[PDB]
RNA sequence: UUGGAACGAUACAGAGAAGAUUAGCAUGGCCCCUGCGCAAGGAUGACA
């Protein structure tokens, strides 16, 4: 069903973007399920860079 | 007891300013001046 494929692709794209986010083993950027990227805390300027 | 992280965390410190800084004397250069030495050289005074 097309809805099932859409859900699968949304989950797979979330997984791929999550893999890209934790590329350099940095865990202070969180990607929600609505695909909004936000820091998990008040990140320092070096970590922001 | 044994693992995450280790380009991190914390601790200390944080003037992340700006610099070869600055006073005296002697040397050295130049022009005199003064004294002495050295090598010569000028002009001049003096009777029986």
């Amino acid at each position: 069903d097309w809805v099932e494929v859409g859900l699968q692709v949304c989950r797979q794209g979330y997984n791929m973007l999550n893999l890209l986010i934790h590329r350099k083993n940095l865990n202070y950027l969180h990607l929600d399920y609505n695909f909004n990227l936000k820091p998990v805390k008040t990140l320092t300027t070096k970590e922001r860079k």
